[PDB]
DNA sequence: AGCCACATCCCGGCACTCGAAGTCCCCAACTTGGATGATTTCTTCCAGTCCTGGTAA
């Protein structure tokens, strides 16, 4: 069903490593992907961790997103 | 060696004591023997309603 797996290929465009919508779901733009900054002894933060991706936009895709995004 | 600034130092001076009875010492502080049985601990029915999405067809 190539419909199906196109509706699933459109999912990948908003994969993010940080989420600018977290908090508040009214804002309103694009994704961003970065890097984890330098490791600071002092502080915990995503320096320390191993690459990873996640996926935010329309409430009814969920399902479709999962073929890429796991 | 002679001259000047700044430290303190000791005598004359000053002010206080202050109303107005005493109130007992010393050493000791208990051993033994037992704390109960038999029975039972509830049943009927019920457990609200409405407002407060973003995104794309």
């Amino acid at each position: 069903d190539e419909g199906h797996i196109t509706n699933c290929l459109h999912t990948v465009r908003w994969l993010h490593t940080h989420n600018l919508k977290y908090p508040d779901a009214r804002v309103s733009g694009e994704r961003l992907i970065i890097n984890a900054p330098p490791l600071i002894p002092g502080v915990i933060s995503s320096a320390g961790l191993p690459m990873r991706m996640g996926w935010a936009h329309d409430s009814s895709d969920i399902n479709l997103a999962k073929l890429f995004g796991t």
